């Protein structure tokens, strides 16, 4: 598959932060994923994704997608499609970027590398 940034929504990550535009279905890769430290609750994953031009660390997995994660492929390295998902904002400022519905596009297996050279997006 020549041409691997191609297959990633350059500009969503910033299209997502700037705009809070919601009506797009960008097509992320997972670069990691953690869990957060929560008390009795479900997990929660936090993950850092990439559009190929930006890395953001900002996402939350809907705890209805812990399934993906414990059981399933979304894993390092795996490319998604995000279906829905919701920006919140926190009291300090900070925005969270809530994924609640994602398809994965290409098991990380079938990728097997961070696409391109994406860089941290600022704030
Ligand atoms: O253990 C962790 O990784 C962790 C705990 C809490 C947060 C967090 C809190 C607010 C935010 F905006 C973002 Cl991006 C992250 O990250
Ligand atoms: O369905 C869910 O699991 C859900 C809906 C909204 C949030 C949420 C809202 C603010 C946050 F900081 C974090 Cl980490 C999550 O999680």
């Amino acid at each position: 598959g020549s041409h691997m940034v191609g297959q990633l929504s350059r500009g969503a990550i910033a299209a997502i932060m700037q705009k809070g535009d919601t009506n797009i279905k960008p097509i992320l890769q997972v670069i990691n994923i953690r869990p957060i430290t929560t008390g009795n609750s479900p997990p929660r994953y936090r993950l850092l994704m990439s559009d190929g031009l930006n890395t953001l660390s900002s996402f939350m997995l809907a705890t209805q997608l812990n399934p993906l994660v414990e059981e399933e492929q979304l894993s390092s390295n795996c490319v998604c499609q995000i279906h829905r998902f919701i920006v919140n904002t926190l009291k300090d400022g900070r925005r969270v970027v809530i994924l609640m519905e994602l398809e994965v596009l290409k098991s990380a297996e079938a990728v097997g590398v961070k696409i391109g050279n994406p860089v941290p997006y600022n704030e």
